[PDB]
């Protein structure tokens, strides 16, 4: 409706773009009218901007339906895609889930947000359980501190604890591709 409806995670119709509040703040200079700044990420491409706003203008919302999902393969061009409660297979672009779209397993279940029936983007979970493709031997005497790289059955690469051994499940963080623990059988 106006900028006093910001909030963080608001998505704008603006300039042909759907763009996600990231960051906002309401600025009164003490001296002339305020005005809004706001963080704007372009919730299909990715990519951020800042733009300003007279404080009070009209501005234009979409609405954003959140769908559970579950992945089932990459096809060489397209993400294959099933949604859990109506079982209907569509693609999305390999890029609808970001650099976590790295950390994707066949059957994992994943969120994907539309506007107007039409896909944005994709979410992992926060935490997902990926095995170890690859890492150099475990050393236990932690006698190498420090991190060593491993290759996740995804062939994505993450900085491990030394003591991680190859065909070991790991936690991973998908928001920055961090090591978070180790699964025990
Ligand atoms: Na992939």
């Amino acid at each position: 409706a106006t900028t006093a409806d910001f909030k963080n995670g608001l998505v704008l119709k603006n300039e042909g773009k759907l763009q996600q509040i990231i960051e906002f703040q309401h600025v009164k200079p003490g001296k002339g009218p305020a005005f809004v700044r706001t963080k704007l990420k372009d919730v299909v491409t990715g990519k951020t901007i800042d733009k300003t706003w007279n404080a009070g203008v009209k501005v234009e919302t979409a609405t954003v339906d959140r769908r559970d999902v579950t992945y089932l393969y990459n096809d060489g061009t397209s993400f294959i895609v099933m949604d859990d409660k109506t079982f209907e297979q569509y693609e999305l672009s390999p890029d609808a889930f970001g650099d976590a779209g790295r950390f994707l397993l066949e059957n994992m279940r994943v969120q994907v947000s539309f506007h107007e029936g039409e896909a944005l983007f994709g979410e992992l979970p926060v935490s997902v359980d990926l095995r170890v493709e690859h890492t150099d031997p475990g050393l236990q005497g932690d006698r190498s501190g420090g991190t060593k790289p491993a290759t996740l059955e995804t062939g994505a690469e993450i900085q491990v604890p030394l003591f991680i051994e190859t065909g070991n499940v790991l936690k991973v963080d998908t928001r920055d591709g961090s090591y978070l623990s180790r699964v025990n059988n």
